[PDB]
């Protein structure tokens, strides 16, 4: 592939189907294996196409371990708000676009397509508010249905030129510096030249496109969650292959018998094999020949084939840096500080995606206000997203470790409502408008002292009695 | 559960699509609605115009199941409502398809015929786009939609052939059986499989003999039977894990674990059911959206930031969340009015209640209010004091 | 990068803030879950003449105090 | 690599030989025709019910123990 200077205004079509669509298939058939993968159904290393059976066991032991962990990761990941420098309150600007575009139910999808494939995208466009004002539509896009090209791929914050493909199978988009170009797509791998192309100068400036990478790396090889443990979940998935193999070929203690005749009942042409042979606890076997011998073959133990799993799930949850508890075993007494160890390394990795996916956030925000001029949140570059905590301390601990800090150290007890589990920003704001409040339960509810109500309505009862 | 509508800086539920939730029996529709769109992968809300039963405008509200419908959208990823729907009646009668702004019905005799005799109903209520809301499971940025059941198929399987494999043993090879050799055969006049009721009576006083120094009884052993069991115990702990739900609710009993520790365990499942927490209640702000908008209300319609709320789904006992509530209340000074709605066992309608009966002039409530551990205190304490000193 | 519980943390840090009378400006961004920006958001918001910072300031465990528990005071005296 | 090389040597004792190995001595050979490979889904039925027995007394049936698969687990852990 090469990076063309010009944007072939008359012959962009060329262009993209001789050095776009190979590269853009070459890479969307990786994605469509890994998003398979991801879902279930783990690279089988070894699987016998001669044996309906055993191919019927090795798909009944393909274990979805990599989804779950897909999953975990991305259920733990929430934006909630946008704190700017020196403001404890949500700017009224890339908030009100965010609250409007769904954004809370789009990020868990985007964060779980970052971890998966490596690289999420996020599509902000201008357009027209419910009112009629402006109104940035942000949107994203899997790698899948995407390739954007970047000629310096460690840096480069927005790409040059990338071709996007609508869910639909029906239009190819090509994304300019400035103008929208549309094709049409009747049916996959045909770009007739009849079709005019459409070109919209709606105006954004560079190419409006945010890569949400997964781990930042100096010398690019982005990867996703699910690549990196590939050969791990194939070998947990083959222990259970083998260990279904055992219980199902030999776990039973084989009854044999030697000495007697053979080719009874009438020479048995494999005809009437509805034999029937009763054979209970009553029932006792015997024959009429002394040189008859029944012998019984041990089965396999069944024992070593846990004991494997279970070590490959461990491995499977230290290497991702996933509590083991949360994938095999039992959690033990653990206490305050033997737990924040256990999970310290979830912690960590957890913060990091947070801090790579805020920055992503940050540069999806600071597109979206540019879009409709306010120049205020372009010039910000401080202004960083806040997420919710992730944190595995019980409510009581942490509610009397911050009311001890309130207490003592002085802090902020404003700050301190939104870190108590189970409160969210919304509740804040709803405490915030309401706290001092006219009505009888506020103001009973404020002064309230141990021994009934306090302040003026425990005031006036004095002042009564003094009069 | 959903349980009130609080909008952005009220702490009271709107006057508006609460009373179109309420009256059209949701809460007990919901759990279905969940159920369907936790097992099939996507429920399907269905919003109509109706009148109430003073004469006003009702919203009626119905969930169908993926079974009984069909959605197409143009884009899948993001549509909000689809742009035509066949929706097939629990009856079996009548086929409806659901146009943007006509109500098209038709009929259904017999289970694939569509005779042209019948005259096709069209009915112009009014909604504006496709009144269907979409109850996703999971949200994923290239579709692939699909249910909780679906993923864990296999794991499933698994532990029912592992079932069926520890039955297989206990059910053909599990006690000893007792052989014996040497003794002659064809007995009892070349049984012919005649008179099966043998009745050779076996105890423990009977003590077996035979006419012959050439005879030996053997014994097979049988099948140990543990290995089944840790196999079927690792499965079930396998299926719970995949699908972040608690071990000790499916195999097993809970050890004595600490705060912190239920807290661990606990917390991938809280996590899931929060992110399907938020996903659920954007579905229904959607819904609630819809359901204002059909009956006027610009306030419902333009209000994009009301959101609903949910029952706290947390696994922590009463005396502990009871006293960190306090001393939160007493030290950090959180208002106490919306704490009453995070202990266990109250409701929104108790704190209704609370709120609605909290100062009243009878003296049930004046005695309990001004409350001291020596007695009343308050104005009935007053009037002793004021009493005493005249 | 301490692998301290916050509770334990935040206890002894407490106490040492009001035994050995350490700086409890800097203290604030020692407990795990507060960074720089949040240190500085309650130092630009800590004597806001909005009601909620005065009322959470001014805090005591038998309702607000200050000039707020100050006012009914005087309205008695009064 | 020594980590990956002991993880290797599990693999290898649990695909090739982990399983009671069931043989039998005595009985004849060269059966099904002089087999040349052909039609080698015999499907031998064999289950819990079923029963094997032979046509000659001098028919022995063996059983080859497995390896424990302990040692490796003890192994890879240190």
């Amino acid at each position: 592939i090469e990076l063309p200077d010009a944007i072939s205004d008359g012959e962009v079509r060329k262009l993209v189907e001789n050095e776009f669509w190979p590269e853009f298939v070459r890479r969307r058939e990786k994605l469509d294996r890994i998003a398979q993968w991801a879902r279930g159904e783990q690279p089988d290393y070894l699987i016998q196409n001669a044996n309906r059976e055993k191919r019927a066991l090795l798909k009944l032991a393909k274990t979805p371990w990599l989804g779950l962990v897909v999953t975990h990761f991305t259920q733990a990941l929430f934006v909630d708000g946008y704190r700017a420098e020196g403001s404890k309150e949500n700017a009224k600007g890339p908030w009100q676009t965010w609250n409007a575009n769904k954004m809370q139910s789009k990020q868990i999808a985007i964060h779980r397509a970052a971890l998966t494939y490596g690289y999420s995208y996020a599509r902000v466009l201008p357009g027209v508010a419910l009112d009629g004002a402006n109104q940035a539509e942000i949107h994203g896009v899997s790698p899948r249905r995407l390739l954007a090209l970047y000629e310096d791929q460690i840096n480069d914050e927005y790409p040059k030129y990338a071709l996007e493909l609508a869910n639909n199978g029906k239009t190819v988009r090509l994304y300019t510096d400035t103008d929208y170009y549309e094709l049409r797509m009747p049916s996959p791998g045909n770009f007739p030249n009849e079709q005019v192309i459409k070109k919209v100068h709606h105006g954004v400036g560079v190419c409006p496109f945010v890569r949400y990478v997964n781990m930042m790396d100096l010398d690019g090889f982005t990867m996703g969650e699910v690549e990196y443990l590939v050969p791990v979940a194939s070998k947990i998935d083959k222990t259970d292959y083998d260990r279904l193999l055992a219980q199902h070929y030999n776990s039973w203690k084989v009854k044999v018998a030697t000495g007697i005749d053979d080719l009874s009942e009438d020479a048995t042409p494999e005809e009437q094999q509805r034999a029937k042979l009763i054979l209970a606890q009553d029932d006792i076997l015997m024959h009429g020949n002394h040189e008859a011998k029944f012998y019984t073959l041990p089965e396999t133990s069944l024992d070593g084939f846990i004991a494997a799993h279970t070590q490959d799930v461990e491995i499977l949850a230290n290497n991702a840096q996933v509590p083991v508890w949360i994938l095999n075993g039992q959690l033990a007494n653990l206490s305050a500080d033997a737990l924040t160890a256990a999970t310290k390394g979830t912690i960590q990795k957890l913060y990091e995606r947070q801090v790579t996916f805020g920055a992503a956030h940050n540069q999806v925000l600071r597109l979206a206000a540019h879009v409709e001029g306010d120049t205020e949140g372009a010039r910000d570059f401080t202004a960083s997203v806040s997420w919710q905590d992730t944190s595995v301390r019980s409510l009581a601990q942490a509610v009397d470790a911050y009311g001890k800090a309130a207490t003592m150290l002085g802090m902020p007890k404003e700050f301190l409502w939104g870190l108590i589990p189970g409160i969210t920003k919304t509740d804040v704001e709803a405490m915030r408008q309401h706290f001092n409040d006219d009505d009888e339960m506020t103001q009973m509810l404020l002064w309230w002292t141990p021994n009934g109500p306090g302040g003026e309505f425990a005031a006036e009862i004095e002042v009564d009695s003094q009069t």
